[PDB]
């Protein structure tokens, strides 16, 4: 039980301990908010009264800081506005996939402003108090979320077995080419899903696309993806958001496909997935597009939601 020095359930843990109050009572304060789903520290009854208030003075009345606001819809895809801090909205995601799966597309950021750990993990805490289970986490929202080194605290949080207890491979993560981000990934989250957003191989018409591109060039990153694949052996997926008539031709396919097979495993260990588009038209062009990397062997599927 060591919960971090900027997540809100770390400061809680020690202020208890620098209180002299034993050791389990951030176990029963963890097992009411996770197992039992309990939102404020009064019905917490297992703690004594004016340790429940004593709690309540120094943390406010609920374990959330984040607030609903406006829970716009529903039906197979429910957004949800939150607000925190400096009266900020955030705006998180929930793919109700009709098999019933909760995938909580999550945001880091709000200028561009990063939002702390708390207001990024309590969007996973909120439906899980409610009666959600987090089946999924994905850092596909607000911004990309590895400028925000929070992200890394939040994964702390989702993997720690006395909190959402979940399992890397339930999170994901996509990046926009950061390196040094990508590294601290590799090797202290490797059982992470890991998804780099190209959408163009050719290594100028990108950074006049992403700008991000001209300082973590395609080659570069697609070396450090290189040496996670070789140490973790798992799978790199490649985004490919198709803008019609801009990147959708056949030898853009074709040049994503020697781009990979000159990479580490002739690029075999990453899968492609082509994102469709909706209001040129493209849902011909995307299927010879994916055929042309189907038949180089390229793991590719179309996702087309």
């Amino acid at each position: 039980m060591k919960f971090g020095n900027k997540t809100k359930y770390g400061k809680i843990q020690e202020w208890l301990r620098s209180n002299n109050e034993p050791d389990y009572r951030m176990k029963q304060i963890t097992n009411a908010i996770f197992k039992q789903r309990i939102t404020r520290f009064e019905d917490m009854t297992n703690l004594p009264k004016q340790l429940r208030e004593d709690l309540i003075n120094n943390f406010g009345e609920t374990v959330l800081n984040i607030k609903i606001l406006a829970e716009q819809n529903s039906e197979q895809v429910t957004k949800v506005l939150f607000e925190v801090s400096d009266g900020e909205r955030v705006e998180t995601v929930i793919m109700k996939y009709k098999a019933g799966w909760e995938s909580f597309c999550i945001s880091s950021q709000c200028l561009k402003k990063n939002l702390t750990v708390d207001e990024i993990t309590d969007q996973v805490l909120y439906f899980h108090l409610l009666g959600h289970q987090i089946d999924s986490i994905s850092f596909m929202g607000m911004g990309e979320a590895l400028a925000n080194r929070q992200v890394f605290d939040a994964l702390d949080v989702f993997t720690d077995p006395n909190l959402f207890a979940l399992s890397p491979r339930r999170l994901s993560i996509s990046t926009i080419g950061i390196i040094p981000s990508i590294k601290k990934l590799t090797q202290e989250y490797p059982q992470v899903n890991l998804t780099f957003s190209l959408h163009s191989p050719y290594s100028e018409e990108r950074s006049k696309l992403m700008p991000i591109n001209d300082r973590y060039p395609i080659d570069e990153v697609m070396n450090i993806l290189d040496e996670y694949i070789r140490k973790t052996s798992r799978k790199v997926y490649i985004a490919y958001i198709m803008l019609p008539g801009v990147n959708d031709s056949l030898e853009h396919a074709k040049e994503v496909v020697s781009l990979l097979k000159s990479r580490y495993k002739s690029g075999k260990l990453y899968h492609v997935n082509l994102i469709r588009y909706n209001p040129e038209a493209n849902e011909g062009q995307v299927e010879a597009f994916y055929k042309v990397l189907k038949s180089a062997g390229i793991n590719v599927t179309i996702r087309s939601q």
